[PDB]
């Protein structure tokens, strides 16, 4: 039949995947190759004029990422998927295919730090201008469009605190103004949140995160229309970021990605217990989580995702030296950064990432002394519920 | 001892490597991995400040890949190494770190086909200005530079027939104007020429072609002072190209590079064996190898090269239809693109890559139609020679 | 604190790894290294003497591998694993370790066809002899045992009606009478059952099968006392078989089985849906299942079994032809030999792997016309009940 | 063509190998796959009655495993070939296919150490006697011969001082008697010897030293007749030692082979250097190198050897203590076990492997106290040479 057809957790595992047509091999196999064969000098000008289907060049294309590529876009409900080296290299391979000198993008504040570098020191020195407002205020996202704005960029939820962006509000918004609204859909996965499908035209991952889930590849994805999707391959890709995904990358990733569906419940499930029992804790201020009810935007959170995630961030009383004592108190739980890992994650940025940075530009940023990160993990929710409550007693 | 006192051969096996420190394993582990635990709140802090030696997080750096820069850096004479997702990653890594909008580059015309797309349609979006001239003459590299030139940009030996620029005389002419020299050293690896011991600022390498050599992996490399490397990873890959190679393309490269010596050594005697057969077959009308005293920098080339290389260009007679008819009628010559891999590739551009082309528009580019590119392999020459030999004269 | 005092989960997660000690890496190295140094002859000669812990050849053992070993151990409740080459190589280096010439054998004959063709050809021709007994009833085991009976083995769930095997009280049976029970746990894994808590002496896996899951690797392990792996280390693998698993393999199947306790879980309530889908279906003649009621031995599954398992055998109305048909009528569920993978695998002996085989013949090994086999794997169950659905009324 | 008909060096390259059917892929498919999926019910019956070309399953089968198969059975001037997970399952797959119960076997005593532990203790427990012989003395082998021995086998060079075996003289008194004639080929690589040429029936490799070569696969390969290959993979490997080679270390084998030529040829030149100047050393009491002209079996090596080999052994003045302070005071040659590495390796037996084992239990096996073994790598000879200086004149 038609992949496209099929239910969700059947789409994950079979979306994009064929037996091997030569041999029948089930698994994807690894075309670990820069280079492709032709069998005449016609075949090769056909295919380079794109009169012919097939293979050139592993930076042009490949058959294991292409595998991967229409996986994701069949998730996502897109029409077309590339990978890419890494998450950033999705966006800017993305941002830097759409945009030139003397355009403008509003972009979210609540974005991940890396990006927002990228948008506030790279973009402006290619002469492109970037707006920063609060995303959780769709009036704010109008309120700084312009005549030369071209891109509306947000990510749903929102680092560190969890926010939520409202992305049907904010695609529609953008697009009375004649904008592209890109969605980075890292923290969801396709089987929590489908912003095409909410009227976003271009969605972004690191699929170093959930999608591969495995914490051992870094590399990136982007999803939309088959127009846009060209342009990124062959001139982003090919020409500007040179960011293409390794042919084995991509295979680790197509095969991190089967398990998805029954990983992103585990994880949620997981993270609603363990936020509860973090709600129901003396010694904790506060817990950002989108699936407890005291969520300022739990409604929307409803309306827009599947399940509430497997990302927790909370606050210990006592601040810096607290959240540093808990932090160092745990068996379990590793201190890393990254997320969407099979082990459970954890950080304290005021007093590892983010130590280097004056308090007060912490605090702008959202980042409070007593704020940890949590990535929740697939082990057993009594397991890490003890080991969090262990080194929350210790510290407090 | 240090690895930067041994021969030549011995830094190709040992430099940057190591047996593992834990286990003594002897091939450098894959470190296949996103992330790195901290031991401690304080730990992760120190990292981040760069107040301590050791990871974080795979985008920023790797244990495997680490070891594959160190060794390039060697190679090169350089001070440091940054590898990265594709040649063309390394290049753009590299020109978007030093430039922004307003500054202006001087780079050689007989450059990589899209390298010259990134420099000609690309960088000037950005507001970036690119003069394209003859390298071959330092004088009109010169004559382009401008207040606002921040690079001279240049290939040796160039597409498509194997030109020359002179290094070092370039390098002087850019340090006099207060530019950087970028030389893109890929068509002769460290093995057979050092730009940086010539003058030159910084080498870049598609590691695709001949430092990988097995036509399996897709990545670059750049090599320079510490400096600069430490902006192109920390601004230029981190932000802005997001162009990381994968740990396990940096391990497949360190086990290729281990054999560069010996393979260089037999493709370029090799190659030219099989140039000097090509120089006495009447149905060439020319043949172009830095190695055949006929070349036009012939002695430029003997100062400048340990070896001629392992790429031959040459011109069959009959034109376009003639080289059509001869790359169909080989049987041992693989008819793909790139070059470097240990078997023999052979191509037409006339006939192949650019077909799509207009003929007066080939011919500006140094691309006639009788012009064919072969990147020789490991095989016999005898049996080359005598593929060549069967089609030329099938053709002709 | 002690990964052997975790949930089972948490367990399946972490047991036997651990951050990189040198670089903090997460995911386990893949340590693809054959050899490994010494700092001094001293460090050597205490690794062969065994008076030094680390490592001496990848044959003998590797810091990948022994991870995954570990872990098996923490989940089977054994002292110590061994990793093979194949499902087939832990069986038979078990088995080759144990036994010389004069020594004798019962197993079930109810097995894995390959296992069957070692023990009923291979092993009478090194002198070892064996007798076969249907292991459903413990009294034929008691009753074929002899003097110089070494090891019981069996497999149970067993194939191909999915029949069980009183393992506790198998394992009273052989200890009383002197001899070793070995138990192949390949088709429940030992999140569905442990043999060795019940008083098995040995288990083996596949591990090609549910602990990697993903369809991509050979593989085998053997679980038991340090004593008995010890032997079946340095003398069964290291002299006999030398059949020692390569580190990538070792890391893939760790990576793999970070999901076990999800993948399990999953494949068992799907498989469960789909037998009692089959089970009210009127072309539907028979169903195997454990975890239908109506199963000969439900009340020993509910006893030895936490999970059903994911396999379903089933005969359908028609016979060979009727088989055939439907086997060529799906369109979701694939046709291959194996199980245990991500997607739904089916096959029907009578006209695939054992059409060369007499009727009779496959008749005595409970093989009839119309068997098929489904491995039922993670995509929504409604998609495979509705593609059985479909096939099964076009073939009756 | 054929690739039965190019040059060795050519064959070295392309033997075995072509590009992907479905896709031109250069590099060869790493298939790393468990099964194979079928068109039909008939297409998988085909298949298992052997009427049909195809794969079922990677333990049986495996398209990259198979081209490692085709191009070592090419360069070994065999009808066939047949991957192992290790050397040792190379040898014992062969042997337990060919012996049973009863059967006899003549072997030289200068082998591999732990060919000779399978051969002494496991062999007789299976009741296949072995008779040990020295095999420089081809008339102690046909001595030994019985009416029972199915098969004579030798190495050469052997172990540890590079003693040579006449090949066809051995296979000629071996063939008189009926008996097959295995030899182990591992020291040489077919492309400086050629066993099944000079008469023998079988070859078997470690390739986990010269052939992949680069210390990152343990792995191994038997050649011979198709009739034999056939009994070896669907009775030897398939039911009796399961020592499949995984398709990922079959693809780096087959990377790896791609410089046979080159590195051989590099080896052996580095080897002879080294040699010649360890000959003129006055604290180095012997030499065993095949390349010297004092070797007492020269003639034969000139005549059955087309290169002296990378491999060199020596005696140093003063014994063990002697020994124990020269390995302890190379810097550049790496202390550890296996050879063929691109990395020159270094050996102690005596205070090292050895160590443990009675001073005249050594002496029987050749090992005298002062005995060093050197696997020469890559690196320049001049480099290796001062290094061997300043530890041999620091130890003596
Ligand atoms: C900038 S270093 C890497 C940071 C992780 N991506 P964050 O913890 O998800
Ligand atoms: C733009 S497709 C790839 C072209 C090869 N890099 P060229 O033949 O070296
Ligand atoms: C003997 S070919 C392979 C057969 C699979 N192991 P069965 O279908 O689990
Ligand atoms: C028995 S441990 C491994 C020993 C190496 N194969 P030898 O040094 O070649």
């Amino acid at each position: 039949s038609d992949c496209r057809t099929y239910g969700f957790n059947t789409q994950i595992v079979h979306a994009g995947q064929q037996p091997d047509p030569s041999t029948g091999a089930l698994s994807t196999p690894i075309f670990q190759t820069s280079t492709f064969v032709f069998d005449s000098a016609e075949q090769g000008a056909a295919r380079f004029a794109l009169e012919e289907s097939g293979y050139i060049y592993t930076r042009l294309g490949n058959p294991t990422t292409d595998a991967l590529e229409k996986k994701l876009a069949v998730l996502e409900r897109g029409e077309a998927g590339l990978a890419t080296a890494s998450g950033i290299s999705a966006i800017t391979t993305t941002l830097l295919t759409l945009c030139q000198q003397g355009d403008h993008i509003v972009s979210a504040s609540a974005i991940y730090g890396c990006t927002h570098a990228f948008l506030s020191h790279s973009m402006p020195k290619f002469g492109i201008n970037v707006s920063f407002v609060d995303a959780a205020k769709p009036e704010e996202i109008r309120a700084a469009m312009r005549p030369e704005t071209k891109v509306v960029y947000i990510e749903t939820p929102a680092n560190p605190t969890l926010s939520l962006v409202d992305i049907e509000t904010v695609a529609g918004i953008a697009h009375q103004q004649g904008a592209l609204l890109v969605v980075d859909n890292t923290f969801m996965s396709p089987y929590c949140q489908q912003p095409l499908q909410l009227g976003a035209d271009i969605v972004v991952h690191s699929v170093t995160k959930y999608i591969n889930g495995h914490g051992d590849v870094i590399g990136g994805i982007i999803v939309g229309k088959q127009e846009f999707i060209d342009q990124a391959r062959f001139v982003g890709l090919k020409d500007i970021t040179g960011g293409c995904m390794s042919p084995f990358n991509a295979w680790l990733t197509l095969r991190g990605v089967k398990t998805l569906g029954i990983r992103m419940e585990r994880h949620c499930e997981n993270a609603l217990k363990i936020a509860r029992f973090l709600e129901g804790h003396p010694s904790i201020t506060r817990v950002y989580y989108p699936g407890l009810s005291s969520h300022p935007q739990y409604e929307l959170g409803q309306r827009q995702m599947s399940l509430p995630g497997g990302i927790i961030s909370f606050e210990i009383a006592g601040g810096l030296e607290a959240g540093r004592r808990m932090i160092n108190s745990v068996e379990l739980c590793l201190l890393a950064v990254s997320l969407g890992d099979t082990e459970t994650l954890i950080q304290h940025p005021a007093s590892m990432t983010h130590s280097p940075v004056a308090p007060e530009e912490r605090l702008k940023a959202g980042i409070t002394d007593g704020l940890i990160r949590l990535s929740v993990g697939l082990e057993d929710p009594e397991d890490i519920i003890n080991d969090l409550e262990h080194a929350i007693r210790k510290a407090t």
